[PDB]
């Protein structure tokens, strides 16, 4: 039965999809929150694994404990994906080193730089990341010029290091508000 009295010029609402909701959107807290939420979202990731988030200046550093690389790696990628994250550095104390020689040297070198850096009351062990791998020393985190110079100082006067990378970023060292 052709029961079509009306069917002319109906309202066909067409929906759209935003290509880019935002362009460059960086936030220490927002990034920290989104990855935290995602980490706690994945049950198995928060079941046997636990990764900790530290975000600063637009880049994120993650450190934690996991019984599987699958959990920690999947956590990272799922957590941030694409969203303001400028650089992502993840250290999990899971798996094995690249060699025995590097492993022995890592803790030894890290230990002496620790001792000398620790003398500075302004620099806290949980404020700066020190890690030695393969023979190269990596230092990271936001600190003022005092802690920054302390880290670089010790890394330079301690001989033996074949290569050292230092992402010393300065936390409001003075910074006039005018």
């Amino acid at each position: 039965i052709a029961a079509a009295v009306v069917g002319t010029a109906a309202v066909g609402t067409k929906a759209a999809t935003d290509p880019r909701s935002v362009g460059t959107q960086v936030d220490d807290g927002t990034l920290e929150v989104r990855v935290n939420s995602a980490l706690s979202k994945d049950e198995q990731i928060k079941k046997e694994a636990r990764i900790n988030v530290t975000a600063y200046q637009g880049k994120v550093l993650l450190v934690g404990q996991s019984p599987n690389a699958e959990l920690s790696a999947r956590a990272k990628q799922i957590a941030m994906g694409v969203d303001g994250a400028n650089e992502v550095y993840n250290e999990i104390r899971q798996g094995q080193p690249i060699g025995l020689g590097e492993a022995s040297n890592d803790t030894w070198i890290t230990t002496k730089v620790r001792s000398q850096l620790l003398t500075s009351d302004l620099v806290k062990s949980s404020n700066v990341k020190v890690t030695t791998e393969n023979g190269e020393v990596f230092l990271m985190g936001l600190v003022t010029e005092r802690e920054a110079k302390a880290a670089a100082d010790i890394a330079s006067r301690v001989s033996g290091v074949k290569r050292v990378t230092t992402a010393f970023t300065f936390i409001k060292g003075g910074l006039e508000h005018h």
